[PDB]
């Protein structure tokens, strides 16, 4: 059997109404030693809260069973490491994954707005521009609002490693070229761990 | 319980660039020491080929082998759309594997590329970032540099491909300089290859004001 661990989404680590999980999941697992036993640890301590879920097995040879353990916001944000212990017959020894938030200090993203060129203007639809640089680690959430409403047509890019071993990311919002103009309001907002309040907006508006 | 065949394209660059060598590879695992023994056939659109770089087997740290055969390919056929087999015989399989590439099929897209400068608030930084928007292109096959002047300017990188919401896809590059050498109105440029554009390359350019 193989086993695969799995990190909380970015944006329920950082909100305090959100409830961050761990999961892991075992795959592979034998007719003959279906029996699959979960220890949790975090930071070397065991833990006895983790909920195992049902086996589900479409439709190949084995089975994937998937214990998850929800964590505290104040411990991954900390960097504790999780370790999920898989225990089987079919295995030599017991196996260990461990995971964590990267290791580092935490840097704050720059958030600038960029309006779409002037050669994009001569087409029916633009691109927003959002550029976001210079944080650590790499967690993070990225969207758009306009008018206390939010806006969905956006693609964002995933991060990518900086010189300095920060990262950045560039997120587009498209939108009617009409609309634009007109100088409505429209808003890029980021939640990150360095964020004062986990979350920071920026504007972009006709000129 | 038996082996696998996976086969790989060759890399974006090396399609687009003469002076590099295209490669499509075809990876077998899972191979016993009970049936160690790989044989490759390779076809383009259906014909035999017989010039493939096959690789000795090697034991791999879980007690497999992996096989290795290294086709190069033309780059017109691969632009073109030919059609590369890998069919793999060993003798723990029931009947011979056979994996089929070629380039990604939809309707050609040329990238429309534009350049911004940096934003007022980047302004007040010692560096600031010069950004390249490529998009609408397909396929993803893509390679994007900058220059300054003649030469190449070499600090910037770029993010991945990504897919838009019509199905073609687009991608930033940011070049990073100092902010004193952005003012004072220098050229710089961002210029792109793909497979769509006339003579495979465009080029759009960034000064200040
Ligand atoms: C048998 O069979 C099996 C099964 O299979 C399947 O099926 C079949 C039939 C077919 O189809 C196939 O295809 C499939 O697959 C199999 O299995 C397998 O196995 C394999 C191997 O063996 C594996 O592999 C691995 O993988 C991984 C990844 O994966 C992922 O992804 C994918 C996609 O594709 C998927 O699928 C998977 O699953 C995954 O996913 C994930 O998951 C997770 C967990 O869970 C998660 O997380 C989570 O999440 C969650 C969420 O939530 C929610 C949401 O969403 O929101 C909530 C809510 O409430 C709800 N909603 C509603 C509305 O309701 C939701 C629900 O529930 C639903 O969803 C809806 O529907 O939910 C939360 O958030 C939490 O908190 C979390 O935690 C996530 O999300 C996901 N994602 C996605 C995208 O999906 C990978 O990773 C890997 O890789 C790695 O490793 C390797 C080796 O191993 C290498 O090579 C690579 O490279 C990598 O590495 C790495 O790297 C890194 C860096 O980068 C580092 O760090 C590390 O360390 C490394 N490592 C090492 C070196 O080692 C691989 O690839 C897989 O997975 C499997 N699959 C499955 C499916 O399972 C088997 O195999 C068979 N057998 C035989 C063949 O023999
Ligand atoms: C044992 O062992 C072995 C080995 O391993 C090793 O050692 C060990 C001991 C350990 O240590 C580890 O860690 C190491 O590694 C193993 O083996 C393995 O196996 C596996 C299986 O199981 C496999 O897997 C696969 O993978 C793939 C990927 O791969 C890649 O990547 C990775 C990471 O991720 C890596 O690792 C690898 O290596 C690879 O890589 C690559 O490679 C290549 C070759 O080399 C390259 O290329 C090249 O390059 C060069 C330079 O250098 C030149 O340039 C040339 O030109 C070229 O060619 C590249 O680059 C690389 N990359 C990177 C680095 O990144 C994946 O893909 C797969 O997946 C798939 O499949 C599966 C199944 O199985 C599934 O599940 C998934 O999902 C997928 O699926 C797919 O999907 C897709 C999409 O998404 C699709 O497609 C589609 O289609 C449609 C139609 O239908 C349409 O067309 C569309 O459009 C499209 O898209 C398809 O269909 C699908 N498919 C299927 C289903 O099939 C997999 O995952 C791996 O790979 C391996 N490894 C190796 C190394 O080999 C074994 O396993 C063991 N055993 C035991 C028992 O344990
Ligand atoms: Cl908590
Ligand atoms: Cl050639």
């Amino acid at each position: 059997p193989s086993v695969f661990l799995f990190p909380p989404k970015p944006k329920d680590t950082l909100m305090i109404s959100r409830t961050p999980e761990v999961t892991c999941v075992v795959v592979d697992v034998s007719h003959e030693d279906p029996e699959v036993k979960f220890n949790w640890y975090v930071d070397g301590v065991e833990v006895h809260n983790a909920k195992t879920k049902p086996r589900e097995e479409q439709y190949n040879s084995t089975y994937r069973v998937v214990s998850v353990l929800t964590v505290l916001h104040q411990d991954w944000l900390n960097g504790k490491e999780y370790k999920c212990k898989v225990s089987n017959k079919a295995l030599p020894a017991p196996i260990e994954k461990t995971i964590s938030k990267a290791k580092g200090q935490p840097r704050e993203p720059q958030v600038y707005t960029l309006p779409p060129s002037r050669e994009e203007m001569t087409k029916n639809q633009v691109s927003l521009t959002c550029l976001v640089k210079g944080f650590y680690p790499s967690d993070i959430a990225v969207e758009w609002e306009s008018n206390g409403q939010p806006e969905n047509n956006y693609k964002t890019t995933p991060p990518v490693l900086d010189s300095d071993g920060s990262f950045f990311l560039y997120s587009k919002l498209t939108v009617d070229k009409s609309r634009w103009q007109q100088g409505n309001v429209f808003s890029c907002s980021v939640m990150h761990e360095a964020l004062h309040n986990h979350y920071t907006q920026k504007s972009l508006s006709l000129s």
